[PDB]
């Protein structure tokens, strides 16, 4: 009885194995745009992805992820609300069964069709395992996806999904440039939160971009043909792998823009 997103092992059950699920800085949250506070002391984000080295793409049974070489300062995030340098480790997506759901964060209760998470870890802690134990260990860049025109920089990902259909499958995925996934603007909201999957550690500075990227209906359709199950088991489509919004409690959401 592992955790997942079904009726019997979904987000409402996770607290039994991970009691921090009911903690004080859980993610995702609804971003109320009229109560977020513009903070002029926030710096522009600095995204330096020019030397990124992607390694593999993997279906982990919960989402699919692209992993990067994080052994040096190749692809780093700095600035914004962050102190220090955060290395890119992986990206993955959360998506829905229908176009009106799929994101984890919401904006004035609006849900997007998917959400992209670029996960980075604070190099002062030496390895990612140490970083997850610290309140400033991780920085996740979140990007909303809406259905519209195709995103050409996503197509290399879509085209390899057939080869990682079921849980446990991986493939070589080199020379992918994550800059092709970013919107035009880097305006953002930020707040202190958590991982959105077990173990739900409260170690994340969230940086959620205001501007969504557009992807085509055919691109999102390919996400929805992945499988939660391993090869040989009964087919269960990988859809609706998102955690609902959690209480904000004693936290302020700050905006880099007004
Ligand atoms: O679905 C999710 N959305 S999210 O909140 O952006 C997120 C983050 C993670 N993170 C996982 C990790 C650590 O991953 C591995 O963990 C071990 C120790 O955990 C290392 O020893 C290993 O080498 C490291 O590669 N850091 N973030 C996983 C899933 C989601
Ligand atoms: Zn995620």
């Amino acid at each position: 009885h592992h955790w997942g997103y079904g009726k019997h092992n979904g987000p409402e059950h996770w607290h039994k194995d991970f009691p921090i699920a009911k903690g004080e800085r859980q993610s995702p949250v609804d971003i109320d745009t009229h109560t977020a506070k513009y903070d002029p002391s926030l710096k522009p984000l600095s995204v330096s992805y020019d030397q990124a080295t992607s390694l593999r793409i993997l279906n982990n049974g919960h989402s699919f992820q692209v992993t990067f070489d994080d052994s040096q300062d190749k692809a780093v995030l700095k600035g914004g609300p962050l102190d220090g340098t955060y290395r890119l480790l992986q990206f993955h997506f959360h998506w829905g069964s229908l176009d009106g759901q799929g994101s984890e964060h919401t904006v004035d209760k609006k849900k997007y069709a998917a959400e992209l998470h670029l996960v980075h870890w604070n190099t002062k802690y030496g390895d990612v395992g140490k970083a997850v134990q610290q309140p400033d260990g991780l920085a996740v860049l979140g990007i909303f996806l809406k259905v519209g025109s195709a995103k050409p920089g996503l197509q290399k990902v879509v085209d390899v999904l057939d080869s990682i259909k079921t849980e446990g499958k991986s493939a070589d995925f080199t020379n992918f440039d994550p800059r092709g996934l970013l919107p035009e603007s880097l305006d953002y909201w930020t707040y202190p939160g958590s991982l959105t999957t077990p173990p739900l550690a409260e170690c994340v500075t969230w940086i959620v971009l205001k501007e969504p990227i557009s992807v085509s209906s055919e691109q999102v359709l390919k996400f929805r043909k992945l499988n939660f199950n391993g090869e040989g088991e009964p087919e269960e489509l990988m859809v609706d792998n998102w955690r609902p919004a959690q209480p904000l409690k004693n936290r302020q959401i700050k905006a880099s823009f007004k």
